[PDB]
């Protein structure tokens, strides 16, 4: 059951999404993600653009800055171990959870609005058996089952903005256990440019999503006991990634939005690493 009316708008967009974009970059080594990637284009890999096989390995590319986008958030998870919890809220198909798994051993449980992500990650999980340690729930982040003080270390890549930031770190400030960690990597529109620009509206508009400012990051943070130890700007890291995007078969006519907006400063790409204090 859904807990409103957006939530089941959520449900059912990711229900639905099944974009050649996310699925051919995942069916290069089986990582599904839905997030952006960062870090220099390797031109070498690329080759020739003229080559009969470029627009593979454009997508492999890609998938590589995706995926080294997920490695870099879980390099401020601290350490964790095989008897440690790990959450990833809101989790998608569950490629990072996969990631988390092997980098770390831990347990991970990912939960999401999506019936359908749900079941294709416990089914990726299962395929490398890994299922034991790597579970998926359909479940509102807001609302866990997790235990109080249960879990290590949590976090949210590009899923912030599907809710309110003061109920989503209440919720990772319950179950996180003191000492515990967070991460987020999200695109937020900068207090610097004064309001939502046009572009950061057609975002919204695009996903159905709601943007928060970096202003509301900071304050949600401080009233619920998350502490900032790290924050990076990691807008001019993910623009090499946009500009590729923007040149492939796979496009989804967003690319002009993220790119213009980050680059006029009206929105950024952020990561922001907290303590449990
Ligand atoms: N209230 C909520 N509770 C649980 N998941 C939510 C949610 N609102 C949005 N989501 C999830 O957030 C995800 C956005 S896509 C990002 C997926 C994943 N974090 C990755 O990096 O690959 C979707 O899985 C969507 O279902
Ligand atoms: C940084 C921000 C604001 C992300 C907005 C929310 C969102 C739907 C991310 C999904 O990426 P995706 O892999 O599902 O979509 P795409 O097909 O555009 O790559
Ligand atoms: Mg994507």
């Amino acid at each position: 059951a859904p807990a409103t009316p957006y939530q089941e708008d959520i449900a059912r967009y990711w229900n639905n999404e099944a974009r050649p974009v996310n699925l051919r970059l995942g069916d290069v080594d089986g990582l599904y993600h839905h997030h952006y990637g960062i870090g220099p284009v390797d031109r070498a890999a690329l080759g020739d653009p003229e080559h009969s096989e470029y627009e593979k390995k454009v997508i492999a590319e890609l998938h590589r800055l995706e995926s080294a986008q997920a490695e870099f958030l879980m390099d401020h998870l601290g350490q964790a171990g095989p008897d440690d919890t790990l959450v990833d809220a809101g989790c998608g198909r569950g490629g990072s959870m996969v990631m988390a798994h092997r980098r770390f051993g831990s347990r991970v449980e990912g939960v999401t609005l999506s019936a359908a992500q749900a079941d294709f990650g416990n089914r990726r999980a299962r395929e490398l058996r890994i299922d034991d340690h790597v579970r998926s729930r359909v479940c509102n982040m807001l609302d866990t089952p997790f235990d109080k003080g249960a879990v290590t270390a949590s976090w949210n890549n590009e899923s912030t903005m599907y809710v309110d930031l003061h109920d989503l770190f209440s919720e990772h400030s319950r179950f996180l256990k003191v000492g515990g960690r967070y991460v987020t990597i999200t695109g937020c529109w900068n207090p610097r440019y004064g309001q939502p620009s046009k572009w950061v509206s057609q975002i919204n508009a695009h996903f159905e999503c709601n943007i928060h400012s970096r202003r509301e990051y900071l304050r949600a943070m401080a009233d619920n006991r998350l502490v900032p130890h790290t924050i990076v700007d990691l807008t001019p890291d993910t623009l090499p990634y946009w500009e590729l995007r923007a040149t492939s078969s796979l496009v989804t006519g967003i690319e002009k939005a993220f790119i213009e907006s980050y680059r006029d400063g009206s929105f950024q790409y952020v990561l922001i690493a907290a303590d449990r204090v």
